[PDB]
């Protein structure tokens, strides 16, 4: 708290307290840790000569560099006070000392328009034509290399430019590391008057007119894009200029002029030799309702969409002309409409030339902010609809998403006739495990959905299932109890998908827990829905190991593997395994529910669960043998047989063995 | 080709050919399918009265609407020719007829600055204060509702604005559906002179100064952001103005003024009652090196997800930086992830998400290759997640999901996780992700060209992602280069299986033969073979036994050894014909001698055929854990590992014999 008192004293301009603290023995060369500012740096910055003299008196170091490598002398160029420069100069080894990005005191005087300081630094040996030397990482991307002239041109300091060219012998056509000259920088200055003056000065002294800036634009193109007739005239006076040069996108100055409704600029370019073959200029001028330009122009002369459902319209949208909204191409017409929304709608779009679905909100919409906020945090979530980005025009927030084919509701309806009635539903399993992963990672990211329902779940070309509608999402830290509403709706969605869309979601929403459970067609489904209604943060990832997600072959495999334990086969009643299994079921009296034929042959068995497992293992191993042709024909597919006959068996075994060493008999599962 | 000749004749202004074609019997009401343009619409648009009169003579319909619902009369407002308006008016039912977005002839005359047409339409009953009625989808996002005054203000037509307010009784404070008035529109006009004039006119007639535009900005804030002292003065003259109002981000006009180095504007706001408590204005003015403004002012929880990068990410979140679009970044060694060819990888925050930022020259061909490929790969789950890109004047910043480690670094960090001969599950997962990544990349029309361990990234969750696309190409150009990816993938298979012990450069200097010879097992050899000698080749190979777990391989052998024809040793069965058509240099020739002496005797209470080996594996499998067999169990150890180490070619041999037969059913469930 000695040098910290000094620092605040210098800021507040308290000179006597600075004297006292300096004589009490406080370090004048203290540099604060974050940005390396010293009291001297601060004194020069605040333009206070009394503190500068006082600090130097007590041995402040004028060679001291802050984090960006700037010294107090460099900073003095910024402030532009010649007296501070004079005072510091004797202690300065090199007047052209630079910071880590290449800035000298002279350059800073040019950037900040400090004329007196510029003159003083020139007279004391400043290199007027020094290029900024910078770090290796900057040089390798062609940054750095700018001069004082370029800076002064960019910032619109006409006086400085005049003086640099006339009194200080500045190189008019010097180039930075990207190949730009002062003329390019001059045309980036938004002030029209200063840009016009500086451009004339530069052109008069022989600035090269055929150079390139950003996007490989020429000075002529920059002048057209800025819609300035005078700058265009000025530039077209130079007879060496190349009027038909193209920017990186292949656009010529004429083409841009017609596109931007610049009639006079366009005529002037034609008269100075610009070619009509750069584009369909007539159609463009017509489109703009530039009647006179159309007459003048008349006188003087593969893409494939990925989406099947939306492909035809996507092709048409690619074909037509539209103005861009940042990276988005879109046209509000019924041909390109996907669906209604609360806020006017989902439309097809092209974003960075990728097909997308575009959800449109009012730019002030609270829900649009909820949607975009959640999507911005969910880009790593593979089971969430892929977010491309967003674009505002004046009024509408456009949220661009991966284009999907169908809603889960529509998808289930399209495929409702695929399966033979008691076929195993593999696709239900895949749909739901994606949703578990989606919702699980969404919660991990701190968000809750609030609206999980079949029309917010999207299926893509590859039959991938994605979670989609986040306009009502919330950060759950606010109200943790609302995470349970997601899990409940997920329970409903489990039944919805398992019933193949036959029972509407609204019907399911109007049922009690008990009724939902009673409406389930099997025990795996019942138990799973139970755990979602009574959870009750990796609950969802752990439930992927639940037997609802085990295939029928895997369930049958597990039963057989348990029925092969030596203690089951020897019927050792005091074994750990039979302990576990023997503690109101469909397999009570199981030997009577099996077919009469089958039971007799296998006997060449008691009503215990251990013996049922033993039975399943034995039948499993010997069912396909030639002697057992009749057995095989009666039972049919054995996994389906035992499950239909004993619906609670798989869940019962799972529950008894769940956290024992006999987990090893469960199938390999996701993790 | 009758009405198509007419259309071109009208465009070329060929009046006599139009007469002939009209009398040859061509429909004057033909509307081209795409945009619904008729010859009459086209005639009015090109400002040709002779064609307009001639077309109307032959029964052209002036009520005819094109795709956007505009009639020839509406278009006449755009062109602004009063004579065409006079000519069409008698046939027009309502002078205020509008298109689907609400535009009338009057409004169009205002938008396009057509003064004579504006006057004519006013005198013939135009509703000056009509709000644009538009479609339901537009209204529900609060678009539409603009007036002629707003349009004229927006487009900088001072004459029209003057005339609307003074001669035509325009409502100065009317509002569109978003709640904006003509004053907001006036301040969006980039021409300073016209903006200043129109603003004065509007303010003089009593435009409400406390309104909101985009981002909930006020007219005062718009004036500050546009850096115009005169517009600020003009607005601060109104004594009802609220100087301390905030935009959606909580910024006040003063705060913005200081941030943008607007000394005079800032002083003027302070004098007119703006409060200093809107932010730390002194620190901001200091930061900007606005010394005089500093003197004047003096007188008057976030958590990063990344463990490796978290500390530096916290620091970057804490400091002040200017934004490059959506990207916050600072080029300093503390935030540097790595060197590149061009500019390096630095930590960044993009839409407040932590990212790795790869920097290119804005003109870099490589940078265009990288961004092009990433733009097409957003659906590819096994490619590093692309957030977006941002250019400043010079540098293209490509923003990616921040990963922890390279595959090379990851393998080195975890080299001691596994016991001597443990099954390498993680190698399998790493490689199947890469197969899927590269497979979908090719499907998107792209080739990588540089697949190597330092271009593969592992994230916090141990997910593996493909990453460096500066040398990617569209392969349609040269399809043969797709093979270079598959070759490098073969190298990466060995690299990962050898756990990073053999460097990738070593592997790159070897021939196909040497790579194969350097593999530690038969599954790996066969897989690498199919990658060197190859469209989902790479999705089909996920079914290859390299990706089968040891339990699955053992399960398959047992399941084959349970076939009834194997157990009865029925030599003429289809199954035994597949596995052992008679004369072997396999490792399981004479297999009964290579098994332990003890084990063989007990199971005998067996021939040197493959069928009997399978039979043996099934029997041992079913009875190994029984109490009587305690010694057997202890000698064999884990049986899957036992048979595989004893008979290294057995799994591949069975796979190959049964590959496309009905006995595929014994293979494990696989990805698809
Ligand atoms: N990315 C997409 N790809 C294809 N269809 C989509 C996509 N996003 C949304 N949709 C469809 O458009 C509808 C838009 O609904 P949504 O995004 O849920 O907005 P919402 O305002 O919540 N709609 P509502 O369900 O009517 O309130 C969905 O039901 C889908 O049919
Ligand atoms: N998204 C990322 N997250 C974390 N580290 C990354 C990320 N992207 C790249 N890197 C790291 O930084 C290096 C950048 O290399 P890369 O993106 O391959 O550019 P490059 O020019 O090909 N590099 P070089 O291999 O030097 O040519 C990688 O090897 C990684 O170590
Ligand atoms: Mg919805
Ligand atoms: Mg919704
Ligand atoms: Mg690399
Ligand atoms: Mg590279």
């Amino acid at each position: 708290s000695l040098e910290e008192m000094l620092t605040q004293a210098v800021q507040e301009a308290d000179i006597e307290q600075v004297r006292q603290l300096l004589e009490r023995g406080a370090d004048a060369n203290f540099q604060e840790e974050e940005w390396g500012w010293s009291p001297l740096h601060s004194a020069v910055q605040m333009d206070s000569e009394d503190l500068v003299a006082l600090l130097l008196k007590h041995g402040a170091d004028p060679c001291l560099r802050k984090r960006n490598g700037a010294t107090p002398f460099i900073i003095a160029g910024i402030t532009g006070n010649v007296r501070l420069l004079q005072l510091l100069l004797p202690n300065v080894e090199d007047v052209n000392e630079c910071d880590v990005n290449g800035f000298t005191a002279f350059m800073e005087a040019a950037v900040y328009g400090r004329v007196e300081a510029l003159r003083f630094l020139y007279e004391n040996g400043a290199d007027v034509n020094m290029h900024r030397k910078t770090k290796q990482d900057q040089e390798r991307i062609r940054k750095g290399g700018a001069t004082a002239l370029m800076d002064a041109a960019e910032k619109g300091h006409v006086g400085v430019v005049t003086i640099l060219l006339h009194a200080m012998k500045a190189e008019v056509d010097a180039r930075d590391n990207m190949g730009r000259n002062a003329l390019v920088y001059a045309l980036l200055n938004p002030d029209d008057g200063k840009a016009k003056a500086i451009t004339r000065l530069l052109l008069d002294h022989g600035a090269d007119v055929n150079v390139r800036g950003e996007g490989s634009k020429t000075p002529l193109i920059l002048a057209v894009e800025r819609k300035n007739l005078d700058l265009v005239q000025m530039l077209l006076e130079q007879e060496q200029i190349e009027v038909n040069d193209t920017d990186r996108e292949g656009k010529t100055a004429l083409l841009l002029a017609v596109e931007l409704r610049l009639e006079e600029i366009a005529k002037l370019l034609c008269h100075r030799g610009a070619s009509t073959n750069c584009g369909d200029l007539v159609a463009i001028a017509r489109r703009n309702y530039d009647s006179d330009l159309v007459k003048f122009l008349r006188l003087h002369k593969n893409w494939k969409p990925q989406s099947s459902r939306w492909g035809e319209a996507l092709k048409h949208l690619h074909r037509i002309w539209r103005p861009m909204i940042g990276k988005l191409k879109i046209f509000i017409d019924e041909e390109y409409k996907i669906a209604d929304t609360a806020e006017g709608g989902i439309y097809l779009g092209l974003y960075e030339d990728q097909e997308v679905a575009v959800k449109r909100f009012s730019e002030g919409s609270t829900r649009g902010q909820q949607e975009v906020s959640c999507l911005q945090s969910s880009r790593a979530n593979d089971n969430v609809v892929t977010f491309y980005g967003s674009e505002s025009d004046g009024s509408c927030l456009h949220v661009c998403l991966a284009l999907c084919e169908y809603t889960l509701q529509e998808h289930l309806a399209n495929h409702r006739g695929d399966a033979v009635p008691n076929e195993e539903d593999e696709s239900a399993r895949n749909i739901l495990s994606s949703l578990f992963k989606a919702i699980g990672e969404l919660h991990r990211s701190g968000y809750s959905h609030q609206d999980l329902q079949p029309q917010n779940i999207l299926i893509d070309s590859k039959n991938g299932t994605f979670l989609a509608d986040f306009d009502k999402s919330i950060k759950w830290a606010e109200d943790p109890q609302k995470i349970k509403r997601d899990l409940e709706a997920l329970g409903l969605l489990v039944l919805y998908v398992v019933k193949k869309g036959d029972i509407s979601f609204e019907t399911l929403k109007n049922q009690s827990f008990e009724e939902v459970i009673q409406g389930s067609p099997d025990e795996e489904t019942r138990d799973l829905i139970h755990h979602l209604f009574h959870p009750g943060e990796d609950r969802l990832s752990s439930l992927l190991a639940h037997p609802f997600f085990w295939s029928w072959e895997s369930r049958y495999r597990t039963l057989r593997d348990v029925g092969n334990e030596s203690d089951i086969k020897t019927r050792n009643q005091n074994s750990r395994i039979l302990q576990l299994l023997q503690p109101s079921t469909s397999f009570a009296q199981w030997t009577t529910k099996i077919d009469s034929f089958v039971m007799e042959e296998m006997n060449a068995y008691q009503d215990t669960l251990g013996d049922l497992l033993k039975f399943i293992r034995n039948l499993g191993e010997h069912i396909n043998e030639q002697k057992n042709k009749k057995m095989k024909s009666i039972i049919g597919e054995p996994s389906q047989y035992f499950q239909e006959k004993f619906p609670d068996l798989v869940m019962y075994v799972y529950t008894k063995l769940q956290n024992t060493e006999y987990m090893k008999h469960f199938p390999k599962t996701h993790n």
